[PDB]
């Protein structure tokens, strides 16, 4: 898995040459510097997820041209990536990514980021049609990149009507609401998308199937965040900063829930301000409502009921294609 | 063609109302708020010219759902441009568009109008995913846009890198270097697209008739720009603001071919600054270089060259076609 990861990185180098072949040389050429910077130094899980999941589920249709175009689509759903990361870090005005200074805030980038990331967004299909345009799956990906950008897209407006940073309102954060936002902008990408995108490959193309894929991979996706939530004010740590900037977070949601009227009130006061005194006194209101261990709690059912999920509905495909997921975010 | 323009425009409450069909409601209202502000208040020449091409160009495989598509793709091609112009604005600081403060200038919206434009981006696959699905041109239909798309994106780095707004540099406007601007930015999506995809739906799907109609169609975009340019500063007035922007604009091209080491220094120290009286002594060295008279020589030449090309590359498409295009622009 650490070899597989490398192997994937390794084969960024031709991604990257394949992208960047008279006077638009200029262009091009600024165009390799938005690829290097930006599609790389994540940790490149979804993209080798397609790879992974292409190998299990295809082993005597894998010459070095079938593997050599799941990488490539796997390199796909890593520029998918990137292209939300710089517009989202442009929108929500963050400072860094990745251990970096993000590409917008780099001197001379400025807001110019807005077309680099649009040509992150184009390189997919670029890509996809270099590699994949002969194969009986490529309409089937070119639509489900497309698909997931609109649903990724759909969600961060969800998101950014639910939490406008610099202005506190918790009448938005509702259980309905947070799932829908993490459905659509995180999971659906996350996790159907890289699957998705390897069950095409491997010929199996059922509405169905999809379907059943989708219902464990979004499920999976919900965990994730919800994990991701509770990490960011109670991982062991890169600290947090969820409740100065106002998220839509699992946490402020059970809270809400689970809170007198007073204690609505605590939460009114210091949602979002970027004192750390501030930021401490929501901290020990969660510490208060039990939040780490209803959390706790939440993760034993959400990890039983994929289980029921996948036994349910991973059938025909192998479950370890799930069940690999399931380890790597259960962790 | 004014009849055509408004039955065109009509056509756009069947667009807003198939696009904007749970809990992502909101996502969906504010997706709306997003079209009726973005999508309406231009010209619509573009789109349009899908629908005259389309019909000039099949007359008894025209049913009502046939002539349906036709507007859908042309409000394709609408949305499309949309996009564009809601993150060109953003990137450029721009105020205004079409008569109305700019939508990322709208309280409220921001950066969000990033995603907004994404979204603008994304309506295209989808509404030619639910009306054209099941034409045999779907695919050339989807890699067009696609295409054009980072056609479009590939200029704007071009412009971006050669006329940085605020940081006077004058060696990057070279003749070639504009014509790549143009052809790239504005002649692919603006002339070539809108013919491309009307040729396609008519079951022209030839590599060389795409490639003799691209011949003529990026060459009437290269004078439409160019006129654009002249008019910018020499019209009879929207008045224009490009030598207050460092653009790159044929204008300034022509002038540093033209000009003494002496003037090459006026344009120095003049192109560029917001000062009214810095803006008449470029517009003078102009005017003292002849350069409407170099246009108006330049407009005629361009004229001829246009009718050449159609002479010989047109056919076997109506001629009808590049000159209804070639009445308009040469106005
Ligand atoms: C498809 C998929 C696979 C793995 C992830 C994980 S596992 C993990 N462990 C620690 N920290 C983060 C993660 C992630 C999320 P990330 O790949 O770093 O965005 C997320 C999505
Ligand atoms: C392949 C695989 C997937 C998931 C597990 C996990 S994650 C988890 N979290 C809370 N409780 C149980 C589990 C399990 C089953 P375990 O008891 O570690 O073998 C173990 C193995
Ligand atoms: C395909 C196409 C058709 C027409 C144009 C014209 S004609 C005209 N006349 C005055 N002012 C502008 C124009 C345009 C450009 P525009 O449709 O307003 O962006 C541009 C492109
Ligand atoms: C269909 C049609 C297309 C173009 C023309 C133009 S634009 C122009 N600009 C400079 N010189 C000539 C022309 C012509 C030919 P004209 O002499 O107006 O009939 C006239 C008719
Ligand atoms: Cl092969
Ligand atoms: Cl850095
Ligand atoms: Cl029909
Ligand atoms: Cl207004």
């Amino acid at each position: 898995y650490a070899q597989e990861k490398q192997d994937f990185v390794q084969h960024f180098s031709q991604i990257v040459r394949v992208l960047t072949e008279p006077e638009i040389g200029d262009a091009i050429a600024r165009l390799k510097e938005v690829l290097e910077y930006n599609a790389i130094g994540g940790k490149y899980n979804r993209g080798l997820t397609v790879v992974v999941a292409f190998r299990e589920l295809v082993p005597r249709k894998q010459d070095a041209d079938s593997l050599q175009r799941a990488w490539t689509v796997g390199w796909c759903v890593e520029l998918l990536q990137a292209f939300f990361l710089v517009a989202d870090d442009i929108m929500d005005s963050s400072l860094t990514r990745r251990g970096q200074i993000c590409w917008y805030q780099k001197p001379g980038v400025g807001l110019d980021a807005i077309n680099d990331a649009n040509l992150l967004e184009a390189c997919i299909y670029r890509l996809l049609k270099l590699y994949c345009r002969e194969q009986p799956y490529y309409l089937n990906l070119i639509e489900l990149f497309l698909q997931s950008s609109y649903q990724t897209e759909i969600g961060q407006t969800l998101d950014l009507l639910t939490a406008p940073q610099g202005n506190v309102d918790l009448v938005r954060f509702t259980e309905k609401r947070y799932k829908s936002i993490v459905k659509y902008k995180t999971a659906f990408y996350s996790f159907y998308l890289p699957i998705a995108a390897a069950m095409y490959m491997a010929g199996i193309d059922g509405e169905k199937e999809h379907a059943n894929a989708k219902k464990i991979l979004l499920e999976m996706g919900e965990f994730f965040q919800i994990q991701d939530d509770y990490l960011d004010l109670f991982g062991d740590p890169k600290i947090g900063t969820d409740i100065q900037d106002n998220k839509c977070s699992w946490l402020v949601v059970q809270c809400l829930q689970r809170a007198t009227p007073e204690q609505y009130q605590i939460l009114k006061e210091n949602y979002g301000q970027k004192e750390a005194e501030k930021v401490a006194r929501v901290k020990a209101l969660y510490e208060e409502l039990d939040l780490p261990a209803v959390f706790l709690q939440y993760e034993e059912d959400s990890y039983s009921h994929i289980m029921a999920l996948i036994e349910q509905y991973a059938a025909p495909l192998p479950p370890a294609v799930f069940l690999g997921l399931a380890r790597k975010i259960y962790k």
